């Protein structure tokens, strides 16, 4: 088998991402080059050609909103006609365009150049940054990763996250659902017997709920449900829609058309929201908001709640379904674990306490980091030689799979909350070329569920006395992803299997371009780095020589007025040169260094 190296655990979140590693019997959550244990899931393209990621991209959002990309997780794995995609793009500053019926991100990379990106490639960039953050901490290179996804992500969404991993040069070994991961972080070291645990994950863009059983070191997911388009960014968006309206009331101006203004508002709103988790009031002051004029308002916690109460309450609907599916009731639940930054909002904590008749949720557990914590643990296990505690994971598929039948009937195949890996065989007697439409979801009619894909069977052998019997097998792997194979029961030895997979996915050719484009950008970013670092060598060398000459105690007492004048001039010449050619290329600097060394070298060696 493969030497998988150190395996890293990544929480690839909507607004934030987090990387951990298991080593010396301990999880370390890894800080980035700015000393932050979490990293904004942002990428930006500066007018000067530069491609920024994380905190740096985020810090230039309001000065360059149209080419700062964010919330790409809300687009990953979706189609154009998805209602969720069409609602989202109405509040995104960067262009989003259809192609191959998928939403692609279109931006300006600088110098009049337009690039269109698949959300997978934007997520790849975020993951690459997380890879590098780890590689630095370890002092070595990394190739395998465990990556989280929300429990309720469907098949496309899982696959796309995996592809994203690939494009960033990572083998995604295991996709792990976020509440499961958090559960490990909660209940790894627990030795209290079988206890029912409810994990309530509310982050930046997605909502997951799972009921687990945790007996000692054995984790079993009983039931799962959530909303993949519901989170912090939606609370922010309600508070923005409000202040825009308010500002038009009070000033007559509609600021919706100016992305700078909106984005400045988003930034400060978010900051207000956070404050309102520990205060009752927050001033939102934005200087030079619109046209030239300043903005100034107060958001009370009460108002933040009126605006968002429908959304807060809708988190209880999946929590019910979870219990209903678990055949358990509220009093059975031993602990309710909260993860995701959005669970810091008091009203969410309150609605949860009330739903469980006054039961107090669990503290102790960092809601921003827990999900990566658990991923890191699961990475340790996969890294081979690590001393994690006992860990057993049984996790489930979240959505019933079925096929369309006469009428448009969702003829069920694999129920939801089935443990994975699982498979289901199915004999068909249709010959010729049969088309199978698979579907995802709990509704008894096909129209009302999500189309996963269309699988054509072209292989079937032709009979002498008629009709072939084909066994179609639907396997769901440990990651949650469907694979579909076939075999006929008419031939000994020959089994004739042909699956054309008419399905909205990046091809292996498309993935190859995007991987090579990523490798190009790395090389490009590497050379921009060599151009900076060698301009600095020159500039330092020059300044250093200028000290040594003016220093009568060391290298300037040794010089004659002839050689002193020639040194002063050679250095003074190259400095006011460097000051006016900042845009010079790598070879210009290499030359000027060597022009200056030519002259200095004979002189200093006397
Ligand atoms: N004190 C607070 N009060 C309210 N919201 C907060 C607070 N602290 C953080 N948040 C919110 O938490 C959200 C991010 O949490 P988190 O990082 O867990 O999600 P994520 O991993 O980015 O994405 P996903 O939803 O996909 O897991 C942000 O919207 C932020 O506004
Ligand atoms: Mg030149
Ligand atoms: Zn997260
Ligand atoms: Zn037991």
């Amino acid at each position: 088998s493969e030497d998988v190296g150190t395996v890293v655990g990544i929480d690839l979140g909507t607004t934030y991402s987090c990387v951990g590693v298991f080593k010396n019997g301990r999880v370390e959550i890894i800080a980035n080059d700015q000393g932050n244990r979490i990293t904004p899931s942002y990428v930006a393209f500066t007018p000067e050609g530069e491609r920024l990621i994380g905190d740096a991209a985020k810090n230039q959002l309001t000065s360059n909103p149209e080419n700062t990309v964010f919330d790409a997780k809300r687009l990953i794995g979706r189609t154009w006609n998805d209602p969720s995609v069409q609602q989202d793009i109405k509040f995104l500053p960067f262009k989003v365009v259809e192609k191959k019926t998928k939403p692609y991100i279109q931006v300006d990379i600088g110098g009049g150049q337009t690039k269109t990106f698949a959300p997978e490639e934007i997520s790849a960039m975020v993951l690459t940054k997380m890879k590098e953050t780890a590689e630095a901490y370890l002092g070595k290179k990394v190739t395998h990763a465990v990556v989280t996804v929300p429990a309720y992500f469907n098949d496309a969404q899982r696959q796309a996250t995996k592809d994203a991993g690939t494009i960033a040069g990572l083998n995604v070994m295991r996709i792990i659902n976020e509440p499961t991961a958090a559960a490990i972080a909660y209940g790894l070291d627990k030795r209290e017997g079988e206890k029912n645990i409810l994990v309530f994950d509310l982050g930046g863009g997605a909502f997951d709920v799972s009921l687990l059983t945790i007996d000692n070191g054995v984790f079993e997911v009983v039931a799962t449900n959530g909303d993949t388009h519901l989170g912090g960014e939606d609370f922010d968006q309600r508070v923005m829609e409000h202040f825009i309206k308010l500002y038009k009331k009070k000033t007559g101006k509609d600021v919706r058309k100016d992305n700078r203004a909106v984005q400045k508002l988003r930034r400060e709103v978010e900051k207000a929201k956070r404050a309102l988790s520990s205060q009752h009031q927050a001033r939102i002051e934005i200087e030079s908001f619109y046209e030239g004029e300043d903005f100034s308002e107060t958001l009370t916690r009460a108002k933040f709640e009126e605006l968002n109460m429908d959304l807060f309450r809708s988190t209880m609907k999946p929590v019910q379904k979870v219990l209903e599916d678990s055949d358990l009731k509220k009093s059975d639940i031993d602990e309710i674990v909260l993860v995701g930054g959005s669970t810091r909002i008091p009203k969410i904590q309150q609605l949860v306490k009330e739903f469980f008749n006054g039961k107090e949720p669990s503290r102790g557990i960092n809601p921003d980091e827990a999900v990566a914590y658990g991923a890191a643990v699961q990475a340790g296990v996969l890294s081979g030689d690590q001393d994690t505690g006992d860990l057993v994971l049984l996790d489930v598929c979240p959505l019933t799979l079925g096929i369309e039948t006469v009428g448009g009937v969702m003829t069920k195949l694999i129920p939801r909350n089935t443990v994975v890996p699982t498979k289901k065989s199915q004999i068909f007697s249709v010959g010729g070329t049969v088309t199978i439409k698979v579907y995802e979801g709990e509704r008894p009619l096909t129209k009302d569920n999500h189309l996963l894909g269309t699988f054509d069977l072209t292989g079937i052998p032709p009979a002498p006395r008629g009709v072939p019997q084909i066994e179609v097998t639907f396997e769901i792997d440990v990651n949650g992803i469907l694979r579909v194979t076939a075999e006929d029961k008419g031939t000994g030895n020959k089994n004739k299997i042909t699956i054309t997979n008419d399905q909205n996915r990046l091809t292996p050719e498309e993935i190859e371009r995007m991987v090579n484009d990523a490798e190009k950008f790395a090389e490009e970013d590497k050379k921009l780095k060599e151009r900076i670092d060698t301009r600095n060598e020159l500039e330092s060398y020059a300044y250093s020589l200028k000290n040594q000459i003016g220093d009568k105690e060391k290298l300037g007492g040794k010089l004659s007025s002839e050689d002193k004048e020639t040194m002063e001039k050679a250095v003074e010449e190259k400095i006011e040169w460097l000051e006016s050619h900042q845009d010079a290329d790598i070879e210009d600097f290499k030359a000027k260094k060597k022009e200056l060394e030519e002259i200095v070298q004979p002189i200093i060696s006397k």
